[PDB]
């Protein structure tokens, strides 16, 4: 995509910072993250809109036993049949909203 402007990686550094907002919400405190795109990779301030996610709410589809006991963990990206976005949005908020969290977390004025 798009290189990020320095603005751009100022935002993602600071959301980067942060422990997953899906997890948070659910008063989980998951702190090894990787940034997720809300909104593509190319248009203008879309490196600004991403998520910080744990692994198993990014791209990873935790094992049925475990999501379970933490229903709500589903990716963002499906994994096979498990999460995609409608499903992620359905157990947790929606990826604007829970931007919106995180620009509250990491004190980014929104
Ligand atoms: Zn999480
Ligand atoms: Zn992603």
């Amino acid at each position: 995509g798009r290189t990020p402007t320095a603005e751009e990686r100022r935002i993602a550094n600071a959301l980067g910072a942060l422990p997953c907002i899906a997890c948070y919400m659910h008063g989980v405190i998951s702190n090894e993250v990787s940034l997720h795109h809300i909104a593509g990779r190319t248009a203008p301030g879309c490196h600004k809109k991403q998520l910080p996610l744990c692994r198993w709410h990014h791209q990873h589809a935790a094992p049925a036993e475990v999501r379970e006991k933490y229903p709500w963990l589903v990716p963002v990206h499906a994994d096979g049949v498990v999460g995609g976005k409608k499903e992620f949005t359905l157990l947790n908020k929606s990826e604007m909203e829970l931007l919106a969290d995180a620009y509250e977390m990491a004190n980014i004025m929104h």
